[PDB]
């Protein structure tokens, strides 16, 4: 078993503390020396992002400039066809080999929607799922069958993440943040301060570019 | 519910690691993007501080120059008259509004003396109380009537701090530090090293100013 | 009880993230303002290091240059006679006084071998033992008698480390890392990347010196 690697996907419109901080602590809780962020272009499961692809990428770079834990993989931004996490993870698995523990990080709100993802069942064959807590979201799946799926792959010992290359779901004890890209976009539109919600470099870039206005 | 905001009050004569480190970790444990420190100007529950308001402010700015989590609120500092936490928190609630979760952070030794504070019962109407562990101090209130008050407001699920505006007392699992401003002043008096107890820039300022000797 | 101090010993051939990250997080979990790394030369319990004394020391200074938590103690590299942790801790105890809690940090793999150390029984008379988790290792001593010794000194309350000068063994809940110096040396020799396994500065020095590869 090689060193546990982690990937974190998202649209990040814009990237903010609710995306970053839970993950940074995750690295100290379970042991990650590197987290690859995988931004996407126009995900099917959601409306068009306000900031375009180039701007969202730049904001991510600005945000991790002084945080070596993070790096970017632009495969989904450059992909000509739409991307699917099941596909990106299949690829990562082939590239890294069968002995590299691999984990895909999501927030509690995305775990609730996981069973609706493209070929979701294949994801656990290629990687682990590490879920970060989000305040106020239900902890159990909406439907009984998907709750069973969850319990079927659930582990309470994060050590398991380092001992197998994939297959486990772990609900990490990460910090809570009542922060969303939506609230930030609206605060900016309303002329309310976002100073304590996302990196200064990102905020500054947002204002320089006139984004979300 | 907006983002949980935290306040950290004290005299800081001088600010040292026992003040800062528990709060820095607290931010990563429960989710704080900003902690506003509120230094007072000669409080009623203790004698005059040796360093004056200008010096303690300076030492705090030196201690947090590198720590973006922190910012200062000099409302009690620049005020010559006596200040009371209950009044400060009442003002904070009025200013921030009813939907902002607000927490006032204190150490275990301060929790034990909490029932003697000016109109202490109004504090939980305006904010939550986050208590940082301190080695050696009792965990239970001296008098049963106050242990009951503690028990009636306690929560073991820090997520509560993010879902209600105020009212809970949470005993956080923060790092322990056998450090106090008194030990620091006394060691300086005996010409014993205080390296490892507070920031070097703070110690430098102290010697430059001739403070505590 | 004065402030709890910690010592971290090892060969570090080379120092990597598996050595540092568990310890850095340890400082935030239990409360440590400083950890003194004690590198050794050619200890008898293991073969001769590939990298030499000055090289391993230089790699340590490079790795901690920007991590103020750490400092180096060169006594075991400068000592003429062979070094023994029991002796180094006896000296520390003598130098620090009887009221400083002292802790020596090791990984689970070393704890398993602890009963074979030179005068191992005297170590707990002089300091506490703090153990960092390591994935895949047995949690219990191989022989019942040493497991007895383990259980007899074991505490599940880390506050104990700050209230007594020595005597307890605490198994800290630190991050896991599938990293070893042996795998690094192999990889470098086979020309494979070691980018996410140890500090960039240390990798650079390794290349400059022609080490391992
Ligand atoms: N292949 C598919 O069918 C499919 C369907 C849906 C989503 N996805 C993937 O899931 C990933 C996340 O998509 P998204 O739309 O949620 O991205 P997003 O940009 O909204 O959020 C990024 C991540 O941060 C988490 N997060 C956001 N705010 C948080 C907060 N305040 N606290 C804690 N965590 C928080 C989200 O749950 C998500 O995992 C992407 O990689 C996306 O491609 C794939
Ligand atoms: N309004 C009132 O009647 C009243 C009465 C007492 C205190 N207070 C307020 O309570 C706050 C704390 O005052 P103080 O005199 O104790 O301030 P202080 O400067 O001594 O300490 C600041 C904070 O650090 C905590 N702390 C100190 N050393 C610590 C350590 N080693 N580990 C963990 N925590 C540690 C203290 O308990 C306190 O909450 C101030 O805002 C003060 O005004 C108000
Ligand atoms: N005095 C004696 O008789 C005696 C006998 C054996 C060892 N020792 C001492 O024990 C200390 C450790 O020696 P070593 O040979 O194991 O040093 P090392 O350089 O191999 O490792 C340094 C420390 O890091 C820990 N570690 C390494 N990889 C880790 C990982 N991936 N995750 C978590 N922890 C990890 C090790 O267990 C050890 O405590 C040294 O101070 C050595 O002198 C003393």
């Amino acid at each position: 078993m090689k060193s546990l690697q982690a990937l974190f996907g998202g649209t990040f419109d814009p990237v903010h503390y609710g995306h970053l901080k839970p993950v940074e602590t995750l690295a100290n809780l379970i042991g990650l020396t590197r987290v690859t962020i995988i931004p996407n272009n126009v995900p099917p499961h959601r409306p068009q992002p306000e900031a375009n692809s180039v701007q969202r990428k730049h904001m991510l770079e600005l945000a991790i400039a002084d945080k070596p834990l993070f790096t970017l993989d632009e495969r989904e931004l450059k992909r000509n066809a739409p991307s699917y996490t099941a596909q990106t993870l299949k690829e990562w698995r082939q590239e890294q080999g069968p002995d590299v523990p691999l984990a895909f990080i999501i927030g509690q709100d995305s775990l609730l929607t996981f069973p609706t993802w493209y070929e979701y069942e294949t994801i656990l064959d290629n990687a682990h799922l590490i879920v970060c807590r989000r305040p106020g979201y239900p902890l159990e799946m909406a439907q009984p069958q998907y709750q069973q799926w969850l319990e079927d792959h659930l582990t309470h010992n994060p050590e398991d993440l380092h001992l197998q290359p994939a297959g486990k779901i772990y609900l990490a004890e990460t910090p809570w943040f009542n922060i969303s890209a939506t609230i930030i976009r609206e605060r900016l539109q309303n002329g309310e301060s976002c100073e304590d919600l996302l990196p200064e470099p990102v905020l500054t870039y947002i204002n320089q570019q006139g984004l979300y206005r």
